[PDB]
């Protein structure tokens, strides 16, 4: 019935408050938070129709080459059934 989404960041960059704040105030979002660059968006309930999420991540450390970070999505009840999906940076 319920679910949670994790997002590990590449090298070292975080987002701003008017983009993190704007996520909790939308359909299916319980809490938006970041635990040591793991940008977790706490989803409310699971649904068949597609739901899109978005925000701006500001580049701090410009020492870059080619590393795509991970995305996780496991339900709040049974954490064994999830789906991985690595995303690459816009420059890499
Ligand atoms: C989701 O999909 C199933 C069929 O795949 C459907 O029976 C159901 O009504 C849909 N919605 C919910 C809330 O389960």
């Amino acid at each position: 019935n319920m679910a949670i989404v994790d997002v590990k960041m590449v090298s070292g960059f975080i987002p701003l408050k008017p983009t993190v704040k704007m996520l909790e105030r939308s359909n299916h979002v319980s809490r938006t938070e970041v635990s040591s660059n793991h940008v977790l968006i706490y989803l409310d309930k699971v649904s068949n129709q597609t739901l899109s999420l978005f925000f701006t991540v500001l580049q701090d450390v410009p020492v870059r080459d080619l590393k795509p970070a991970i995305v996780k999505v496991y339900d709040y009840y049974e954490t064994d059934e999830f789906a991985i999906a690595e995303y690459n940076a816009p420059c890499s």
